[PDB]
């Protein structure tokens, strides 16, 4: 279970990170093909994260489930800390969206589906994401999603207010103010997923972070003509500023629109 940097070969870097990136990496002992999660000690004291690190690290270690980027194991130098996480062969579904500009309902309904099962693991382990969006979803080979950066992941319902600034798009009421969060604020973002998913952006993306917090506090979004019966449904229940009032996994995995049009 001993790791250091010598024992593998860095390759293209795979994506752009705030304490360092993602590169791709081989074991020279295995030729095993992974990603590899390179973040600076010294931004990371910078900033009070070493113990949200430590948390993540803890999580995703012990998860394992076909739609959660699984870490391998970890590693640290006089200058930074490495995570060997799988890799993602497919990419991003941030990328995938960008290139589409926006997803037809069997591709949307597959992803909703695939990312509920997946959070369906993790909230019967009571483990919560919190940041379920794009650029922290991946594709394997066979197109499959997977959940990655467990960074402001957290255990129970908990207070410990993380993202607290950056993109709050994704964040819903109770994290953007204040008020202890748990297992719905998945399924708020699952909600925010489906809408970006079809519509190809955010139901709150506004012009600035004060805008923004208007939009997600009032909870006002407006769908398109293009946007089905179905869909509007799943994600006016998806989308209720009341955590109590929004379904449990399973029934939007029951949901008309979900059997309808996923694989
Ligand atoms: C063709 C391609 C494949 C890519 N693979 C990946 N891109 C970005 C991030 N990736 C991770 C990852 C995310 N969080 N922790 C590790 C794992 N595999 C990737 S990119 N373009």
């Amino acid at each position: 279970r001993q790791w250091a940097l010598e024992d593998f070969e860095i390759g293209r870097p795979l994506g752009k990170g705030k304490f360092g990136n993602v590169y791709l990496a081989r074991e020279k002992q295995s030729k095993f093909i992974l990603a590899l999660k390179v973040l600076f000690k010294a931004q990371l004291e910078k900033a009070g994260v070493e113990h949200q690190l430590r948390r993540e690290v803890e999580i995703q270690s012990h998860l394992r489930h076909p739609n959660i980027l699984r870490l391998y194991g970890y590693f640290h130098d006089a200058t930074r800390v490495y995570l060997i996480l799988e890799y993602a062969p497919l990419g991003t579904v941030y990328r995938e969206l960008q290139k589409l500009s926006k997803f037809d309902e069997q591709r949307t309904a597959t992803y909703i589906t695939e990312l509920a099962n997946a959070l369906s693991y993790c909230h019967s382990k009571r483990v919560i994401h919190r940041d379920i969006k794009p650029e922290n979803l991946l594709l394997g080979s066979a197109g499959e999603l997977k959940i990655a950066d467990f960074g402001w992941s957290v255990h129970a319902p908990s207070s410990r207010r993380a993202a607290l600034c950056g993109t709050l798009d994704y964040l819903p009421p109770e994290m953007i103010e204040g008020r202890m969060h748990d297992e719905k604020v998945d399924l708020w973002s699952l909600g925010v997923l489906c809408y970006e998913f079809l519509v190809g952006k955010p139901p709150f993306e506004a012009n600035t972070y004060q805008e923004t917090y208007k939009r997600i506090s009032r909870v006002e979004f407006t769908f398109p003509d293009f946007v089905t019966e179905g869909a509007r449904d799943l994600i006016s229940r998806l989308l209720k500023h009341n955590p109590s009032q929004r379904p449990m996994l399973r029934e939007v995995l029951e949901h008309p629109w979900i059997t309808a049009n996923s694989s």
